[PDB]
């Protein structure tokens, strides 16, 4: 059976794919993320599928054109967090640990700044937290070296001004501070801004076609179409989309007793937005029916690791036992491991089987502008495909289900 899939997979189409999409970035709900839901629209149409196009609102972020920090008078290197609001203030520095509701509250912050390190609860609750007790901005240092880069999720106006610095610039405000030292810091942003945009999912569907051998089943295969700032984002995640688009085109050359849902999700690099968009358009049935959801994000990169499944609760589930058994015939032992931070955790959450195929460790080149065409192998994309949709396939093709009993290994 996997020979009707592995004779078909042509590497030429994906890296084609590819190309044309990362000939520049696609941030979500940006022209050129809208270029590419057109592209993808068109070619599922090529290969003879219906295609239905979702669109969806969302706060997007403009990083601010001015991120002055400053420790008395010495001026530090900082980066504000996204959706992070504008602030002119110049204050008490004051240091409240992790900024628990606890470490925040037996201490006056009214009009201070908080100094506060990354630990355990999101950014998010720290600005909020600290907000909480009257803090005019923020500063947040690394637990490793390299600059902060991190995110306040999304809009909110309870935030204030927050930025982030690394480690060592931060271990030694927080340590003469519990010296008790009394700073003066400063902390002005200006130019972030926050506008409504709109992003889509691109969904192409492949309806049963078998006949008495129908089943009522439904597999969704997944790779979202949008990319961060400034990456070409050939690997991550336009190598998801163009085994998702080959696989559609394989899958319409044969025959199949279960409804395959072949879907490019937009606004991933935003918190999964589409991802949940599409999931929460699932009636009850649907979510029932659906007996998994295959996840490809960063599948084609010649420089990163090997081929794993990844599940949000680190568990076994009908998606990893198919990927293995796949990869089992096809390449060898395919590990499986627990992570989220991509799509398949929108569908894990409704109870529906879901497994993330990435290479990991992955690339040095992970969203930055070094994402490109000429870091990508037509080989570990071709892999990717055959193990994947003979995956699909094996439950796909017509005839009773049927997983035989193999041992996998969980691999962190
Ligand atoms: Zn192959
Ligand atoms: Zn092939
Ligand atoms: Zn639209
Ligand atoms: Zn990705
Ligand atoms: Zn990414
Ligand atoms: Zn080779």
């Amino acid at each position: 059976a996997d020979h009707q899939i592995t004779k078909r997979t042509d590497a030429e189409n994906m890296y084609n794919t590819i190309q044309f999409l990362s000939q520049a970035p696609r941030v979500a709900g940006s022209p050129e993320e809208l270029k590419a839901v057109r592209y993808i629209e068109q070619q599922f149409k090529s290969y003879g599928y219906h295609v239905e196009v979702q669109p969806f609102q969302f706060e997007g972020y403009t990083a601010p054109s001015e991120v002055t920090l400053k420790i008395g008078t010495e001026k530090k290197e900082g980066e504000a967090f996204t959706y992070s609001p504008n602030s002119d203030v110049t204050a008490e520095l004051v240091y409240v640990g992790l900024g628990t509701t606890a470490d925040v509250a037996g201490k006056d912050l009214n009009g201070k700044i908080a100094l506060i390190q990354r630990g355990n609860i999101s950014f998010a609750d720290k600005v909020r937290n600290a907000a909480k007790q009257g803090a005019k901005a923020v500063i947040i240092y690394n637990n490793t070296d390299g600059k902060l880069n991190g995110t306040l999720g999304g809009s909110d106006a309870s935030f204030v001004a927050a930025v982030g610095i690394t480690k060592q610039e931060g271990d030694a405000l927080a340590a003469n501070l519990r010296a008790g030292e009394k700073i003066t810091a400063t902390v002005k942003v200006a130019g972030a801004e926050v506008k409504t945009l709109t992003s889509h999912n691109v969904i192409a569907t492949k309806k049963p076609d078998a006949n008495k051998k129908n089943t009522n089943d439904i597999i969704i295969i997944g790779s979202h179409h949008d990319s961060v700032e400034k990456a070409p984002g050939a690997n991550d995640d336009a190598s998801g989309v163009a085994v998702t688009l080959e696989l559609a085109r394989v899958m319409s050359k044969l025959k199949t007793d279960t409804e395959l849902r072949f879907i490019t999700f937009g606004a991933e690099e935003n918190g999964l937005i589409g991802s949940k968009k599409y999931a929460a358009s699932l009636s009850e049935d649907e979510i029932k029916r659906t007996i998994g959801m295959f996840q490809l994000d960063m599948v084609g990169s010649k420089d990163a690791g090997d081929l794993i499944m990844y599940t949000i609760d680190g568990k076994k589930n009908r998606v990893t036992d198919l990927g293995a058994a796949a990869s089992s015939r096809l390449s060898g032992v395919l590990p499986y491991g627990q992570e989220g931070r991509s799509d398949h955790e929108s569908f894990h959450a409704l109870g529906i089987p879901a497994a993330l195929f990435i290479h990991a460790p992955v690339e040095p080149w992970y969203h930055t502008p070094n994402d490109t065409l000429d870091k990508i192998s037509k080989e570990k994309l071709d892999n990717v495909a055959d193990i994947v949709g003979s995956a699909v396939y094996q439950a796909a093709r017509p005839g009773e289900l049927v997983i035989e009993p193999i041992d996998y290994p969980r691999r962190n």
